[PDB]
């Protein structure tokens, strides 16, 4: 999928693990956050579109996905463990990584 | 152990997952495969042998491994949920990677 | 937190983890490492303050956390599996990358 798709499914499951009762809809939503960030990770954004594929800027960007993903990852762990609101916690968390790279790169 | 050996050994694990009955059995070789992974990182490979350590090629080759065990971690956790199919089809998947980096550097 | 203060963490949790009998005791500690060692992953070391943020040294830096990051995660799995000689044993051998980092940036 291309980036904008890739993030409407990011930040509609940010959504979903907002409102979720249980942990079994937490790892639901981080399962397919996990699953739009690694396809993401492939992506040029228009503001790089001319760096070269070998630039500091790039390689920076998909950096950005590899704390987002490491953070998702960390957030599935809590929820299965039931810890639905230190799940719940650490993905709201996941919001200064998504401004960071939306303040350098979008 | 050197990178030839570990590779032999991803690709001999690679194989056992692919016939696998159950999760153990997959578990098992994607453990194996992570500890080979994490040990061809700290290779120089052939075609790299003279470029500087902080040259952007060897960084890139690192990334590679990080790609690969990332994507071995995922496999591993899909198999201690028991999802043997679903780890089956991460792995067999995982050979993209393996080959893209063959593609650039082997 | 600030750098030595994370250190100080990482040291001592290290050494909880050593004397621990129990998993739930080396999951404890191997917790507050891993947020230790992310909340020092965003530190400028005093050999590097001069330094581009962009530059490879700081890159290489962050790169050290990832890998501390990542074998934190492996014992958490080994943990989490009730293998707290293999947890401990792994905790062990991070050492090896506290010294790296060392050796290069403290
Ligand atoms: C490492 C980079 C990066 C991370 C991390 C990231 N984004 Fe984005 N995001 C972008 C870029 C670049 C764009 C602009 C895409 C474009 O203009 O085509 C974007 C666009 C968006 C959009 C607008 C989509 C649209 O329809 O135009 C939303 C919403 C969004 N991001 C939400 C999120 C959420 C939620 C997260 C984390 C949970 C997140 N982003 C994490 C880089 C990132
Ligand atoms: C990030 C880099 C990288 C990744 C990932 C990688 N390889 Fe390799 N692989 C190499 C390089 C470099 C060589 C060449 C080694 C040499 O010539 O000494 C190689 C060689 C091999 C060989 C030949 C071994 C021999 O005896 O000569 C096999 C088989 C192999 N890889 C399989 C795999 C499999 C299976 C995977 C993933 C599951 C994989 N590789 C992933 C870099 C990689
Ligand atoms: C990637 C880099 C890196 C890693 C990994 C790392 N350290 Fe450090 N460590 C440093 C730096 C830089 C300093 C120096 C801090 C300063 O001078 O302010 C330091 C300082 C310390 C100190 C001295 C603290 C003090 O009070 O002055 C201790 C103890 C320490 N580290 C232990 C550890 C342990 C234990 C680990 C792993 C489990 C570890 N370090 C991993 C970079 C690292
Ligand atoms: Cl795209
Ligand atoms: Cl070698
Ligand atoms: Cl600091
Ligand atoms: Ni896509
Ligand atoms: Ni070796
Ligand atoms: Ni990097
Ligand atoms: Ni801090
Ligand atoms: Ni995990």
């Amino acid at each position: 999928a291309d980036l904008e798709d890739n993030m409407e499914t990011l930040n509609d499951n940010l959504k979903v693990i907002e409102k979720a009762d249980n942990a079994a809809q937490v790892k639901d939503a981080l399962t397919k956050m996990a699953a739009a960030a690694a396809d993401a990770w492939s992506a040029t954004p228009p503001k790089l579109e001319d760096k070269s594929p070998d630039s500091p800027e790039m390689h920076d960007f998909r950096h950005g996905f590899w704390i987002l993903i490491g953070q998702i990852h960390a957030a599935l762990h809590l929820a299965n463990e039931g810890k639905v609101k230190e799940a719940q916690a650490a993905a709201e968390q996941l919001k200064c990584t998504c401004n960071a790279c939306h303040q350098k790169y979008r």
